[PDB]
Formats: structure tokens, C-alpha cells, sequence
């Protein structure tokens, strides 16, 4: 009927090729350099004092559409914890995603999810991307996200708006010169509860903008 986990816990899993890289940093944009063939993005997301997600995503162009197709496996979540207990607030904080080269890339960052009781649930992210390219110097992605709802959507859903810019110190980049349609498909299992998510929207790497609507 609906998602077995809170929507905010899925936000990071549900396309960093849409980050805006400053022109002073274009030599360091792995994600676009891998297009159109794309990259595999794999994470381990450790929810401290709770379970973890292991994800594997294929991110690539299929014709004119940037596709993000995901398998997610969630294990060891506590029935009464913040996640399966649905105690997370429906919002998101800013993050810095720290990137370094993998001689692809690796990235690390810790998401802070706000709990109903003012406390904080940490989601520690370990990330690796391998091409299906530009190996970058150390840098990070400054990420901003807002979560909302569609007034006339009847299905369990999440509207997401995101802005991402690289900071802190190759022909594929040409595929991102305009607004690019996005398709996201997630096949999930958390503690044995199988679920799927489908999302559509568009990305505009000129401004680093993402706008998507996901339904479960």
C-alpha cells in the first residue's frame, strides 16, 4: 500500500551528474565524463544504532533520458527504531558530499535526519562510482533539498527539489547543456518488505537543479 520506510531515508539513493561544476572545476566532473554509457553507483548507508541500506544503481543515458535504476537491500532495522518506526521528520538538511578519486570515485558524507523528538538520526554514507573519464582532485558537492507533496496526487508520493554545486579546492558533459528528462526506478527490500519506487522529472546541470516526483 505504501512505503515501509520513511521517504527521507530514500532521498540520497533516488543522479549526481546534474551537479553544477564551476568552470574552474570542469576538469573534475567524473559523473558527466562517464556519459552516455554511465556509471554504477554503489552505497552502504549505515543508520547509526539501526539497520543499513546496501544499494547498487545504474546511472546512464537511454536515448534522451537520464535513467537511475536501483536495487536496494535494507537489513537489521529495529522494529521500534527511528526508521521502521516512522519517527523521521519530512524535511532535509544541507549536506556536503566529499569526493576523492578511486584509482572512478569514492564519496563519504553523513546525513542527519531529524527525529520527531528533536534528536537526530545519522545516516553515514559510503559511496563508490565506477564507469560503465575524468578522475578528480579532492572536492565536495554542496547539496540542498526540499521535500514536498503534490496536492492532486492520490498515491503515496514525494516531490523533491534539489540544488547541487561542486566546490572546495569529458565529452559526456555536452549531453547536459539543456534540460534533461529523468527516470528513476527503485526495486527495494527492507527487512523482507518488498517495495518499488518510480520517479520522473528533469535535471538542469547549468544551475544544478533537480525536480522529481516519486511514487511508491
Amino acid at each position: 500500500g505504501k512505503l515501509p520506510v520513511p521517504w527521507p531515508t530514500l532521498v540520497t539513493t533516488l543522479v549526481q551528474c546534474f551537479s553544477r561544476y564551476p568552470d574552474h572545476m570542469k576538469r573534475h566532473d567524473f559523473f558527466k565524463s562517464a556519459m552516455p554509457e554511465g556509471y554504477v553507483q554503489e552505497r552502504t548507508i549505515s543508520f547509526k544504532d539501526d539497520g543499513k541500506y546496501k544499494t547498487r544503481a545504474v546511472v546512464k543515458f537511454e536515448g534522451d533520458t537520464l535513467v537511475n535504476r536501483i536495487e536496494l537491500k535494507g537489513t537489521d532495522f529495529k522494529e521500534d527504531g527511528n526508521i521502521l518506526g516512522h519517527k523521521l521528520e519530512y524535511n532535509f538538511n544541507s549536506d556536503n558530499v566529499y569526493i576523492t578519486a578511486d584509482n572512478g570515485i569514492k564519496a563519504n558524507f553523513t546525513v542527519r535526519h531529524n527525529v520527531e523528538d528533536g534528536s537526530v538520526q545519522l545516516a553515514d554514507h559510503y559511496q563508490q562510482n565506477t564507469p560503465i573519464v575524468l578522475l578528480p582532485d579532492n572536492h565536495y558537492l554542496s547539496t540542498q533539498t526540499v521535500l514536498s507533496k503534490d496536492p492532486n496526487e492520490k498515491r503515496d508520493h514525494m516531490v523533491l527539489l534539489e540544488f547541487v554545486t561542486a566546490a572546495g579546492i569529458s565529452q559526456g558533459e555536452e549531453l547536459f547543456t539543456g534540460v534533461v528528462p529523468i527516470l528513476v526506478e527503485l526495486d527495494g527490500d527492507v527487512n523482507g518488505h518488498k517495495f518499488s519506487v518510480r520517479g520522473e522529472g528533469e535535471g538542469d546541470a547549468t544551475i544544478g537543479k533537480l525536480t522529481l516526483k516519486f511514487i511508491s
